[PDB]
């Protein structure tokens, strides 16, 4: 039944996994140095592998210098055998979380961690690995996904994505943390393979800070940039100004529908359009 | 302090495993218990009856010689609360999802969901489309789930992102091609919602579209806004930026700038005629 | 190859359990690591001192009757460096909140923290609203937090996408009734910011919203952008996309259509003459 460590003096319960390389040497890159898995009955023995675990793996060949580790979860699909299990929770030693669910990722890629490590296991596939410690990565066939489910119980429905800008860090001593400052942005956007690799979005939303804010003064811009045929180059084009302006976001330059997209009618206090 | 440990020498792996069977050494079942860690805590006395913070290794399916289904769940106990209302928070499906209900999400009777299937079979009046199983992460709240992304400037900009990577190709089998972003790509930002009857697609959006084929000297791109009407159940898109820079509408001698109690206040162009 | 292991033959769980005090048999404390897990690999003639990735158990709150707080973190070591900068880079807190806080992004002295409340008395500058803890994912890195969707066609099509699900009812009491979207339903994706006192509501937004209630045959939306102005702390919606596909300001007689500097080219519509 149960089982466990006890310690009454007030220290820690720890369990450690001891591993080398071969022959006493130093424990290398992606070598399992400690595992815990439950292995299920099939009526008259039990798996040979886990069917679900947890995995502890180094992060480069272990040295004075590097000590590097990282964590993966491994499931196994409802229908299928442990030689289809997944690993499809990847906590990098950059700190990124991958989720890459059933059908996402070969067998093959199983120990991939990173961009970096992506870009070497898909020589192709080449992107940014300036994006490597951000964040969420999930991959997914066609159509990776968040659902945020929403009850409205006695209040609203009102899921969220919110950005928070602050000036400072939490990452040094000091933590200074003061107000946004100009330059602020939120990006929702689209970058892509270009048959070389992926690079910049090249169309998006943005709300960006209309300059710096203060306790009475927080003004912002909602922008929409896309890219023209022909050209790499994303650009805004039209944005709500802070006051409420509908506005080009350069002169003399965008239109309002053309040819076979015209508005039906044009409502205006002032009849006269301003040149 | 009270340290405790396996031991691989030779180089091979410190492996710690958990065995479990069914009923009269029957195949382990659905949702059974195959494997636990956890912590239990000191009341001053005694300890607690069961973990106040644990990793929970599960079955999907009954185990055969064609299912050894398996997933995760990480459990926690929230502080000012006992162990009776520990919450299974998160959730690693064994499709490979990640589901993440907080405190006060679901009630104790879900506590085994871990897809939209069997969150449909649990709730029948809930029917979510189950093709969205597979797809990702999945956040539960009671009103507001959310995703806040906190950045600090340091010495650069507060960017924060979200970001899609478009892709020909697959990472799926052994070939693994991989190309240029191919038309009829995109980035849906919007919202489902049930109807009385069930969940479906989104009824509004903004959708970030690639316009056509992309190639190395040319990544064009559309952004396009979509509502659904009164009387309706048919999401259309309505006004979008497109490629070039032209806002426009979506069909031709369709749609109004403004209305008779929403007027634009003035109008700036160049030139002072409208084009008809 | 190694092996080890606990086996329930019966039909039992096989659990593994670590147990814990506070000094001198008191109640385990605030923080207190509770129970943990973790690798320690070879550096050529001993081990390292701590492990470089772990699963750790902690205590939230001091324990007593009526609080059995717990929550879990994930630590990993990042490459090129030594355990001395390990990273808490997973956080699933005891309200039941996921924070990913990858290399970089928090000073080890912040490792305990697990809420807004708790970073707020730890950075006491910080003033987040802590009416956000409980409801999903936090993000924080430096400069830039992102989630990146990658898209794959296949043989299909590449469709990354963010989707919020509207319901009436609730999953968390017994009942468990689900129904229609209501009027009041919001999806929005935009920026709160510290204001040099405090992170506040958003202030720049777009949002999908249902445009009154759902049901079968009628699911109506809108898409809404929102800014706040200058010398305002007001956010406030000034042009939206309506059910009906009409592009509109969101007050009458209040928002321009370019500017001065900022004219648009050319006007297309049907009608040549402006509706006043």
């Amino acid at each position: 039944c149960s089982f466990g460590i006890e310690n009454t003096a007030g220290g820690s319960a720890v369990f450690h996994n001891y591993t080398r390389g071969a022959s006493n040497s130093v424990t290398k890159n992606n070598q399992l140095l400690g595992g815990y898995g439950s292995r299920p009955w099939l009526g008259s023995t039990y798996t040979e592998h886990s069917n679900a675990a947890l995995h502890f793996l180094g992060a480069g060949d272990t040295s004075a210098t590097n000590h590097g580790g990282w964590i993966r979860l491994l499931v196994t699909p409802k229908g299928k055998t442990i030689s289809d299990r997944v690993p499809a929770f990847r906590l990098s030693d950059n700190g990124d979380l991958w989720l890459v669910p059933d059908g996402a990722m070969h067998s093959d890629l199983g120990l991939v961690r990173s961009i970096e490590t992506l870009n070497a296991a898909v020589p192709r596939f080449n992107a940014p690995s300036i994006q490597d410690g951000r964040g969420l990565k999930i991959v997914a066939p066609q159509a990776p996904e968040i659902d945020l489910i929403a009850p409205r119980g006695s209040g609203a429905s009102a899921p969220a994505i919110r950005a928070m800008w602050c000036d400072g860090s939490l990452a040094d001593t000091t933590r200074y943390i003061g107000a946004t400052q100009p330059g602020s942005t939120f990006y929702i956007g689209a970058s892509g393979h270009d048959g070389e690799k992926f690079d910049s979005m090249r169309g998006s939303v943005a709300i960006k800070s209309a300059g710096g804010w203060g306790p009475t003064s927080t003004p912002t811009q909602v922008v929409l940039e896309t890219c023209e045929s022909g050209s790499i180059s994303r650009l805004p084009r039209w944005g709500v100004d802070h006051n409420g302006t509908l506005m080009p976001m350069a002169d003399n330059r965008y239109n309002l529908g053309w040819g076979s997209g015209r508005v039906k009618q044009v409502y205006a206090v002032n009849g006269t359009i301003n040149t």
